[PDB]
């Protein structure tokens, strides 16, 4: 297993990041600890998850999943940095109460108090916003996040589907005070949709964010979704074609592939079952050759940095 | 119910902010807890009290009515932004010991831990100043509030009955140290009194506090007089509501809901009919006609210093 | 001569402040004005014609300059955009007309001609920085603020050690003393020394029924006060003056005096002790708001 | 004219900015004047364009007095320290630059260019020496990506200094991706927006009907052309009209080189566009929308 | 011609950087390294210096606006050290001796330990603030004043040490220790002075015909194997070490100046450097270099 600083700071995670939004809706509890357990054993030691992972009227069963986990002892609370999730709504889906989502100070308080009861544990490693909320300022948000610091409830704060300007904002905001600002960046980010290249990754790049890829394989189509069975099929087409031709796994390449950017930390890589997990675990190892990048940029060509994406 | 946000920050708040004066001394705890489901059900998440209310020895009496409604359960307390204030004496009406009114680091520590307990909670959403004191510097003011930030029990800080200047003070005395300053000014607001607008809602504006209107029916008197310049200006104004079929404590208010800058009027309810009357209120559309013909009626000053000079 | 701090800052000025309306005939009351002790000379109407005046006045040699605290004000006044306004554009423009007219290198007390609120406070400490930095100017003021406008303005200033306004010129008088509610006190606050422009309210405190006979309610606020002072033996236009003497954080009133006999006019009435009887009835004709928020809350 | 506040700051400019894109430049300078433009750039819609400028101002009559003067950094293989933004490039280019203009001032100096290899405090070092000399009032950008514009004024902000109030953007309705971030960025830190290209080359400027590309680009200009022939508008006024309604938006540059050019520019600012023919554009020309939303959720 | 960023700054210079050892072979030198790329010209020795680069920019053409110009600083008391007295006084000579407005490079040309850094800085914020400096440098620091002063500049938002000047060859290795690892933390490109050792890295054994001289023996010897130049060796050895901005070089002709120029185009092999490495052994960083 590969490892890496996150970003700036002195916190080294796993290039594979365990995501854990199956555990509960369509992985139980029992096979959620046996991955959780693989997952130890080969070195992983970055868990995500999120409050409202679960999903509908079970929102919270991932982060009990979690808390059962720990609850077994065997020192697998401390071997793990552990991130969730604050911005969603928790209660019934659809428009929620005001305040019970997005991130006043007052939906921090909340949302945090109910990650610690479900999760069974005193501190989370690393509390992400899930969105950017655009309503609420950084003197409000790092008000919130600093009474957590200093309560000892969380160590560090990361972000996820910001832009590049809120990275600046949040980041230059707290080094104002002497505040420690994000440490990471979970962005959507795969050989399909690279627009996160434009300013999201080059922010956290300036201002020292790990680069955290979710949907690395962009909802599964590009798992091999056409062997499994628009203008996007031609991609896709070629994508495995030019893979049948290598002799390599769609899945495990476009994990593979992310790990060759710069200024990522990992993907998201989200097991339904063990073998999912040993086979996430093999692109890890996985070598790829200039011949096949270049073939991979020629099929999914990125936007390149802004300005240059759109002007010159 | 229309929704805002409170000034420059991240809260969401009902654009009616429910008063709760008359819980206790005159409406009862039963029926005081059946307006504030009421609210709720209409909408209404935003609650403001104060610890001085209750009034003469009952001082105190309606934070422990909010308190008994949080101990029922059902999310009362989690789906309510929860405001009280500091700075009037609680003990015997009349002069106050020392340092048992005004803003002392010392009145806020002992207010805000008597608040806490009648209140039945952990923590207030909005603390609020009564009023300004000059006699404390901000300095202290904010020592003390810091204090209360960092151990969870307060989220955000108000002021009442403050000057422009002391918004001004205050929010750049608070942004020195990266702390948030105050996110809201309760100021007295009404057709009959519009001298807010010369200085305090334009220095709220600049610093991006919301702002509350209190007594926005000028105690009553802009509710009616069916039931010496001032007895002629009411009647023109109860005559030009006559002539559209308007009910006047329904425009009191949904003129303040006009005014720029203005997150809504605190609405003082003794009754669930009365609550359903300000919510009415909040439905109201007033033609321009009406809007002028207030305006006339009831001129505002406009800023400084074009109010006094040019 | 009375003799102030200008606020907190370490200038002392004359409580009188000479303000404006031939040249040799402003040349010799401002020669008097100086043999007077007074200091303190504005170009503010009780522009760019005074300014030059000024001018040729200390072209003239023997200390006239260092003598005096010089204030000027920006020009303002269908302007073309940044003509006006408080623009680092407009300001930098106004003052170099300035200092060219007034024929000197250097401006004492650099002015605002009211507060413009299009205009950030970073944007205008950067315009009066370079102007410091430079030499061109000692401190600024302000004319026609709001009492936020000057707490904004000076905790902007202090954030990055500058010295702030040191100086607010107001509206302020028997007649007119809404300045009280907020404006007054942030001054006090602040320390801004309050420089009181029309002090005798366009002429209306200087007497101006007596001089008529040679708006109802008003009329018989004023006819109350000409009364008042027939009765006590005391000159109106002299007894406005004195009253603002005695407020809590002024400076003083600029006066225009253009003899020998209006100058020791305004001489006489710095000097003028009102007894609490006349304080207390002028107070009860012409009261003033209180405080804000006690003036229209508690 | 329409005259609006340069973002945040308290400098009010017109909402046309003149593009200088001798004797015929003079001329259109001097329309645009009484046209009640006070906003004149040296971006090309550098060199002689400066001295044009120079001589205009040399003739007198309160022409420098009455222009908002921006420039911008000269730009361009290079000699080292002859392109980009180090301070020793800084110096030279503002020095040549005054010199060609024959004035001691400039109202607005410009970034031609984000330059990834300078930090911001070697950049404002050099703007402030020039600030505080009086050589220059405001600084602004052009081709600068959103969080460049963040950093960039959180570091001016600390030291108590005035950031940008100006970007200079690619943005027309062929070109919209500024409002993933730039825009968004600009809006935030209270920047005016300045936009360059407005009818994308000319493109959309009727390019068709004075033939009189790709399959797809000319597909989408035939619609707006033929939409613009239903309802009997200009599709050079209308591209220039189009940006003065967006958010953020202080206006484009224009570089007329005719009586007719200009005049046709200010019926573009005095143009308003009914809401069908902005549902319209809006159909034919999608934009982004605000990132993250533009590309995650 | 190889260039680089002067560490964290914007500067591009040559990562060769002219320094000085009659006036109208001085220019012609100065010219030719023009024409090789070389724009970094340093008065410091691998007062007459300064005057000889000022005769070169008053035959204009350009000369000036071409060159990043790098010079130092420097007993009656405050007529030495960086006193704001001092700095005042030698700036002063230094623009009128090179007959320029503006020094691109001002560096100090050893720490001063009786001087505090708001002094100092105080001297050269008046001097950039009034335009006759850009940048600030150092010479013959310790790490930990490195980190002093810029820290001391950030404080109030001014840029600091662009660059530190220090001794740094194969026989002189200890600047490893702490001054090039603060130099990289702070971003200062490191400038190598006497990157031959006073020559004895030029080939010195072979030019004359203890335990030093075994260590040089070696060297030579293995440079023959290798087919290669000790004196161009040297320079290129230094560019491969980490936050290495280049070496000060003094060609006086237009034949050692082809020789700097093509160890610059010089790739030593992992072997060579290897060998190099065992040869000269460097201390490593402290606290590992004497502890662990
Ligand atoms: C002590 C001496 C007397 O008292 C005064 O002379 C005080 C008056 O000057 C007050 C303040 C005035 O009222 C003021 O008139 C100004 C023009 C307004 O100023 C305006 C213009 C502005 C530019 O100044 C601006 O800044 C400001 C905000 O608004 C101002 N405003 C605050 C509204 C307003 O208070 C007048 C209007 C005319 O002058 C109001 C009327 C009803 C009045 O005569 C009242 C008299 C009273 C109560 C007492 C006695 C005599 O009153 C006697 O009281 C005894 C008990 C008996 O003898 C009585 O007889 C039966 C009676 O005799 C007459
Ligand atoms: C390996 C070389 C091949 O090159 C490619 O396969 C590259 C293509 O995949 C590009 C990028 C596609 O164009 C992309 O189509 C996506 C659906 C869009 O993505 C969408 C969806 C999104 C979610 O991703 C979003 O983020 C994005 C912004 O918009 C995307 N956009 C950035 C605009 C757009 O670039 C396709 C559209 C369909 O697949 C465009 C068509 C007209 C095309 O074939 C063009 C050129 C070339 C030279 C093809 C050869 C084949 O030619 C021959 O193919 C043989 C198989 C080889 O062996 C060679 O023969 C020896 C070779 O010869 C040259
Ligand atoms: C729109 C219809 C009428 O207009 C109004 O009714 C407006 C009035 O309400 C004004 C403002 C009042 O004057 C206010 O009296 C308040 C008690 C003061 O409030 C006090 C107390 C406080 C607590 O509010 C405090 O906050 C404040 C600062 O001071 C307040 N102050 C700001 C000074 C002061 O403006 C009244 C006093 C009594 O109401 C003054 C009297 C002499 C007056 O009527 C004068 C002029 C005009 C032009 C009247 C028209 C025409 O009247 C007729 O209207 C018909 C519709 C037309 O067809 C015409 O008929 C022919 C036309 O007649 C020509
Ligand atoms: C007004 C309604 C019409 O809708 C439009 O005209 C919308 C089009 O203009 C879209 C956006 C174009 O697609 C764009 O093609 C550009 C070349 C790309 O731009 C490029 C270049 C760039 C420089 O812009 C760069 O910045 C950007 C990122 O990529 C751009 N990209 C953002 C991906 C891409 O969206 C076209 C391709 C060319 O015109 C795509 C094709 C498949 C298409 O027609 C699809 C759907 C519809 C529903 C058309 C109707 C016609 O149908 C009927 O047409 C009648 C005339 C109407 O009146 C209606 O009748 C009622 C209507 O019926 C509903
Ligand atoms: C490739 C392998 C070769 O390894 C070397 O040649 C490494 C040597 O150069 C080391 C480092 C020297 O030791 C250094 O001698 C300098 C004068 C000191 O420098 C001084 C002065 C300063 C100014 O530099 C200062 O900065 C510094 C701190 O202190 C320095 N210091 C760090 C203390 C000190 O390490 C020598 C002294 C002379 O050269 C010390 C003695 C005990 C010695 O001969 C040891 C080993 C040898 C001979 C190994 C062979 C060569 O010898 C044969 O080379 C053949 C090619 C092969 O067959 C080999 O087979 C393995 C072998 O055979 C026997």
């Amino acid at each position: 297993m590969e490892y890496t600083q996150l970003g700036r700071i002195g916190l080294k995670v796993s290039r594979l990041v365990l995501g854990t939004m199956n555990f509960g809706p369509t992985t139980d509890e029992a096979e959620s600890h046996a991955i959780m357990d693989a997952a130890l054993d080969a070195g992983i030691n970055f868990f995500d998850t999120a409050n409202v992972y679960g999903w509908g009227e079970n929102k919270g069963r991932t982060e009990e999943i979690l808390g059962s986990w720990f609850a077994q002892g065997g020192d697998r609370r401390d071997k793990v940095v552990l991130a969730t999730k604050v911005y969603g709504n928790m209660g019934l889906d659809g428009p929620a109460w005001p305040n019970h989502d997005k991130l006043s100070a007052l939906n921090i308080r909340r949302s945090v108090d109910a990650s610690l009861k479900r999760l069974g544990t005193d501190h989370i490693d690393l509390y992400q916003f899930h969105h950017v909320d655009r309503d609420t300022p950084w003197d409000e948000i790092w008000q919130a996040m600093d009474v957590l610091v200093r309560q000892g409830k969380i160590l560090y704060v990361g972000s996820s589907n910001f832009a590049g300007w809120n990275i600046a904002q949040a980041n230059e905001t707290a080094a104002r005070h002497g505040r420690l600002g994000l440490v990471s960046e979970q962005c959507l980010y795969n050989l399909c949709e690279r627009r996160a290249e434009m300013e999201v990754v080059p922010a956290a790049r300036e201002y020292g964010l790990g680069v955290i890829a979710w949907s690395p394989l962009h909802g599964g189509l590009l798992g091999g979704a056409i062997r499994k069975e628009p203008q996007q099929r031609e991609q896709i087409q070629r994508y495995e074609d030019l893979l049948d031709k290598h002799g390599l796994e769609p899945g495990e390449v476009a994990l593979a592939w992310l790990l060759t950017r710069p200024g990522v930390t990992g993907p998201i890589v989200g097991p339904r079952t063990a073998d999912q997990l040993a086979s996430a675990v093999r692109a890890a190892e996985l070598t790829l050759t200039d011949e096949v990048l270049t073939a991979l940029d020629e099929i999914f060509p990125g936007p390149g940095p802004s300005p240059e994406a759109f002007a010159w």
